């Protein structure tokens, strides 16, 4: 076949029932996940290419960086519930991976206070019983696939991508048969 169990996709041996549709794991300690954010835009080029009425899900781990890992998982979950992912996830990837000027929850705090959202509806959201349950969320799915690398995606919690079997001489190309792979697998 041209779209091959094994090679550009594996499969789930224990598929996961209630999964969403399109669902993204990271960590902001990953370097190939700063890849996929800044230079290969992996989730917006997926997105432009699914149907839509698909829902896309992106959730951060816990098993990279240790104490700084879950307050990031915490500080991902504070940026769903604000709707803000897309003013944090650039200056909380750099602070991490880049300038390295985030080593602290107030740290992570303050990209969020530069990227304005204010001061005491970011500690309110923080110490929310929502953000809570949202955290849960983000664990739970986590722990229902297997997970213990990331970047990963897994569609309809059956499929999983499988980057190393593409092709990476052209970072455009890549990225195309990447995006190609989860619409084939969204109408599989």
């Amino acid at each position: 076949a041209q779209y091959e169990d094994g090679k550009q996709y594996t499969t789930l041996e224990k598929p996961v029932a209630g999964a969403p549709q399109v669902l993204e794991f990271f960590s902001f300690f990953c370097p190939h996940c700063y890849q996929f954010e800044e230079v290969l835009h992996i989730s917006d080029n997926v997105k432009k290419k699914l149907p839509e009425g698909v829902k896309m899900t992106k959730y951060h781990v816990n098993f990279m960086g240790g104490d700084l890992g879950k307050d990031l998982t915490q500080a991902w979950a504070v940026a769903m519930a604000l709707g803000v992912e897309d003013k944090v996830t650039v200056p909380l990837f750099e602070g991490v991976q880049k300038t390295q000027t985030i080593r602290s929850a107030s740290d992570i705090r303050d990209v969020f206070i530069n990227a304005g959202i204010k001061g005491e509806e970011y500690d309110a959201a923080w110490n929310s019983f929502v953000v809570k349950s949202l955290v849960a969320q983000q664990e739970k799915a986590a722990a229902d696939v297997q997970l213990r690398g990331v970047p990963a995606m897994f569609v309809n919690g059956k499929y999983q991508l499988n980057p190393q079997g593409m092709d990476t001489s052209n970072m455009d190309v890549f990225v195309q048969q990447y995006a190609d792979t989860v619409k084939y697998l969204s109408e599989k």
